[PDB]
């Protein structure tokens, strides 16, 4: 599968054609205000250098591998471990975040794909209510260069090929996400990729992350895709939210 072109993506996973799919369009006057939706709780993101984690181009994304112990929770009793996150960008003076708000897309965005405690393995995860949970932040050009984020972004020229990858210290995980964990959206959806399996519960953050210029040039200007084609405008197009009610954590 890939962006942009063939093979149409319901003939690799025909979950791809679901009514709940991922993402939308937060329209936050026609979100439900949900008291019950409590600050995100994270533990263990705060890594050690080593055992240095794996950064990989796969062609779509450029996505780092978490190790084991990274817990999180969307509130009692809701509780995950992280497996991996990437990101989605767009191209010179083109925005490609995948969710988008009223219409308006961001520069970039954030995922971190999270397993819940209940499955052993993503794979019985996929499909399966709350079995996979993601965490997404919408990223936005700041005047200053966001450290954390540097640690991926200065190792892009080493991964630039279709395929390849590196190895990067631990670092602080949490500070690739927003400071403020008790504003969010939050609803069910899909994968925004094949296999698109559903039952996926999207938390997107009110905050966004603040990148440089050159930091978010860096993302969009430095991967390598399929065929002899830049890695850029890596998202999917909007899906309806076909009835499905978003809820936020904040009237
Ligand atoms: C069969 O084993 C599998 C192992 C891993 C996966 N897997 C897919 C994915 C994702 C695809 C798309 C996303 S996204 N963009 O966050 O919605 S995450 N994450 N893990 C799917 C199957
Ligand atoms: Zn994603």
């Amino acid at each position: 599968w890939r962006y942009g072109g063939d093979p149409p993506w319901p003939r690799v996973s025909p979950a791809c054609a679901g009514r709940f799919q991922s993402p939308v369009d937060i329209r936050p006057q026609l979100a439900a205000f949900s008291p019950a939706l409590r600050p995100l709780e994270l533990l263990g993101f705060q890594l050690p250098p080593l055992p240095e984690l794996r950064l990989r181009n796969n062609g779509h994304s450029v996505q780092l591998t978490l190790p084991p112990g990274l817990e999180m929770a969307l509130g009692p009793g809701r509780e995950y471990r992280a497996l991996q996150l990437h990101l989605h960008w767009g191209a010179a003076g083109r925005p490609g975040s995948e969710h988008t708000v009223e219409g308006h897309r961001f520069p970039a965005e954030i995922h971190v794909v999270h397993l819940s405690t209940a499955f052993a393995r993503v794979d019985e995860a996929l499909g399966r209510p709350g079995g996979l949970a993601v965490l997404a932040a919408f990223l936005e050009e700041g005047p200053e260069e966001n450290s954390a984020y540097e640690q991926l972004l200065s190792r892009l020229e080493e991964i630039a090929e279709e395929g390849s990858e590196t190895q990067v210290p631990g670092l602080d995980i949490s500070a690739l996400l927003p400071s403020d964990f008790s504003r969010y959206f939050q609803y069910e959806g899909s994968l925004t990729t094949p296999p698109c399996a559903q039952g996926v519960i999207w938390t997107v953050f009110n905050q966004t992350v603040m990148l440089s210029a050159k930091q978010l040039h860096t993302l969009s200007d430095t991967l390598w895709g399929p065929g002899d084609s830049r890695l850029q405008l890596n998202f999917r197009a909007t899906q309806p939210l076909n009835g499905r009610v978003i809820e936020a954590s904040f009237p």
